[PDB]
């Protein structure tokens, strides 16, 4: 290592002077840089007596010495420098190179300090097996109430590992300690150490250390539980951000009969956010409104996700940890208590999961990082240095889907959330983003790649080998793609939400339905007027609503429940995004598309008429589910030619029932003949071969059967 840092002496002492060497590699930020560079730094994990970012003080200069290469000398000692109290171990340095201007930098990087003078001197790591053997060896194993084992997967792609790990804590007030260093299993390629005398919360995190890689802290990757800086306000002062692990080695949930999914094969799936869902922005908000929840008629809730994210604010779209659910929606039992009281309500519970990439907090990405350019190491086994889909980077952190370490964790994980949470069914987020394929578009992107294919299927059968009934969804808008894997039995994504918009708003203009109903394979695609990530149809009737669909609210509902007639009442499974049962008309864009949104609980009696059509369409697929059977007879008539004259559905099952809706999209009442035969108004008997005034924006339901 003589790129990037280097030392003199070679083992460097808190208690004397540091030569400290910068050589900027080739294709680097300060290669062929003609002026000197300056030094921010500080010791410990939380920069002790680093200066104010950008002071050019003489003592922070680093001479250009040869072309390339800058050298700066911290003179007394190390401690004198960095004014640290004598008694104060002073164990690592962190090191950031930067231009005078304080704009050009190098990124988080540490070395180990030998401290004799406090009786930190340094130990040779050692050698043993792992006392283990068996799947997920990996990760966090409770022995006793006093007692932990701890194992830390350590191989980069090239096939090397780092020279020691420390493990830190509560136990240890933070330090690094000879006592507390991990012993290496090249067999296994894991760290591992049973800690004892434990004395309950135990809070940890990892010092890993190499001669190229410099030091990092980072915590375990399948930490149940953690605190992050930032956000909670307990976070230990003498660890480093982001990440402690933590391990209360407890009082076990105790759930209520066995569970299973009302409608499996064709469920109506509550897409809901729990930042937004409820003023309190939690599980515990949540819960009050699960009566109204199972009323409405929905068969599962999907969550948005609940695996630890960024800060506290989010969508979720932005994983650090898989194997912890974030502390701001509530506790891992509050997460059991809610899945439980769904399942008590006959609901059942899915989690939108996030795997094409996870963020820099990440243990994974900290592992193998490379510190000049900001992203992880060329090294790194689980990621991408970087994104070979350019078109879509969505963090600095893509997953390599073709590494065994990557496949075997989102497994593992998979696995992790059914058998913890007892949830019923997974929606993987953006799995066109599971490929090694460099493109910069979206053509290059959606186009074929087997491999992506192949990944697909084997995280699916992995979740059928946990639980054989678990519902999988892909979002993927990969078209030739999807023909395939529906075929196994993924369920896909289904976006309807430009031609519902179109219609909600009046224009005949693209506002062809026909999409809703895959005639191949109609239960394996998950259609949906709205999702989290699309303008609501109720936005779009303000802003640009044809006629009094801008401005007449009771003209509004009156064509959202056309819409919903022409959506719940199709063969397949079908997803509301929450609040669209009560017209939720605020923009996706207020507040920016992924802030807060208002909380308008209101709306369920001003848009009581909306509601009330919703619920009853809803419950109609559980009352007579047999009408629903992807068997049953279903022909509709929803083009660009189908307007005039209205839109009309029929669904026909094998034991004769039938369901007949007629729609009026249009501005102006239409003239419509019932089909023959004797019919019921299943909303509120009534004679076929009848010529009816249908008004504009209103719809007819007709069964030939009457409760
Ligand atoms: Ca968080
Ligand atoms: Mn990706």
């Amino acid at each position: 290592l003589h790129d990037g840092f280097n030392f003199d002496p070679a083992i460097p002492k808190a208690d004397e002077p540091l030569t400290i060497t910068f050589k900027a590699p080739e294709g680097s930020n300060f290669y062929g840089y003609a002026d000197d560079l300056y030094l921010h730094s500080g010791t410990g994990a939380n920069w002790t007596g680093a200066p104010t970012w950008g002071d050019n003080q003489n003592k922070y200069r680093l001479k250009k010495t040869k072309d390339n290469v800058w050298s700066i000398t911290l003179s007394s000692s190390i401690r004198h420098f960095y004014s640290v109290a004598p008694s104060t171990p002073l164990q690592t340095i962190n090191l950031i190179v930067r231009d005078a201007e304080g704009s050009q930098q190098t990124y988080d990087y540490a070395t180990l300090v030998e401290d004799s003078q406090n009786g930190f001197i340094w130990e040779e790591p050692q050698k043993a097996p792992l006392p283990i053997s068996g799947e997920e060896k990996e990760g966090i194993h409770i022995h006793s109430a006093t007692s932990i084992m701890l194992v830390l997967y350590d191989k980069d792609s090239q096939g090397g590992h780092k020279d020691c790990v420390f493990v830190t804590g509560n136990f240890n007030n933070w330090k690094l300690d000879s006592r507390y260093m991990m012993k290496y299993d090249e067999t296994n390629h894991c760290w591992w150490i049973t800690l004892e005398e434990l004395t309950g919360e135990t809070q940890f995190q990892y010092f890993v250390y190499s001669a190229s890689d410099g030091g990092t802290y980072l915590c375990d990757p399948y930490c149940e539980q953690a605190l992050e800086k930032g956000v909670d306000t307990n976070f230990p002062t003498g660890a480093q951000a982001p990440y402690v692990s933590v391990v209360s080695t407890p009082q076990p949930y105790q759930w209520s009969g066995e569970f299973e999914m009302k409608n499996k094969e064709n469920p109506v799936i509550y897409e809901l956010l729990l930042r937004d869902f409820t003023s309190s922005g939690n599980l515990a908000g949540a819960m009050e409104k699960l009566p109204y929840l199972k009323e409405l008629g929905i068969d599962a809730i999907e969550l948005m996700p609940v695996q630890e994210f960024a800060g506290n604010d989010s969508w979720g779209y932005n994983t650090g940890l898989y194997f912890a659910l974030d502390a701001s929606y509530g506790t891992q039992n509050e997460y059991k208590a809610f899945i439980d009281a769904c399942h008590q309500n006959g609901i059942a519970v899915i989690f939108d999961v996030v795997y094409n990439h996870t963020n820099n907090d990440n243990p994974f990405a900290r592992m193998y990082w490379d510190t000049f350019n900001n992203r992880p190491s060329t090294k790194n086994p689980w990621l991408n240095a970087v994104t070979p889909h350019q078109k879509y980077v969505f963090s600095p952190d893509d997953f390599n889907h073709t590494s065994e370490q990557t496949k075997a964790f989102v497994k593992r994980n998979l696995k992790y959330l059914l058998d913890t949470y007892h949830i019923d069914g997974f929606r993987f987020d953006f799995t066109k983003g599971f490929t090694q394929k460099q493109t910069t578009g979206d053509d290059d992107l959606a186009a074929t790649d087997p491999a992506r294919v192949s990944v697909l299927k084997e995280y699916y059968e992995a979740v059928k080998a946990v639980k054989e009934d678990a519902m999988v969804t892909m979002e993927h808008f990969c078209a030739n793609e999807e023909t395939t894997l529906a075929t196994e039995g993924i369920h896909f994504w289904r976006n309807m939400n430009h031609s519902y918009c179109q219609s909600a708003m009046g224009w005949k203009d693209n506002s062809d339905f026909s999409g809703l109903y895959d005639t191949t394979r109609p239960n394996q695609f998950v259609g949906y007027m709205e999702s989290h990530d699309e303008e609501r149809c109720a936005y779009k009737q303000i802003e640009y609503g044809n006629g009094a669909l801008k401005t007449n609210l009771s003209e509004r509902l009156k064509q959202l429940s056309s819409n919903a007639a022409f959506f719940f009442t199709v063969p397949g499974p079908k997803m509301l995004w929450q609040f669209g049962e009560m017209g939720y008309d605020i923009s996706i864009d207020e507040n920016g598309r992924t802030g807060k949104k208002p909380v308008l609980w209101e709306y369920q009696t001003e848009r009581k008429s909306l509601v009330d059509i919703y619920t009853k369409l809803i419950t109609l697929r559980t009352t007579h589910s047999d009408l629903f059977n992807a068997s049953s007879q279903f022909t509709w008539k929803v083009s660009y030619n189908d307007w005039d004259n209205g839109r009309t559905l029929t669904l026909k099952a094998v034991n004769g029932k039938q369901l007949h809706v007629y729609a009026n999209f249009t501005n102006a009442s239409i003239d419509y003949t019932i089909p023959e035969g004797t019919w019921y108004l299943y909303l509120e008997p009534v004679e076929g071969e009848k010529k009816i005034s249908v008004p504009a924006h209103e719809f007819r339901l007709y069964t030939n059967f009457a409760e």
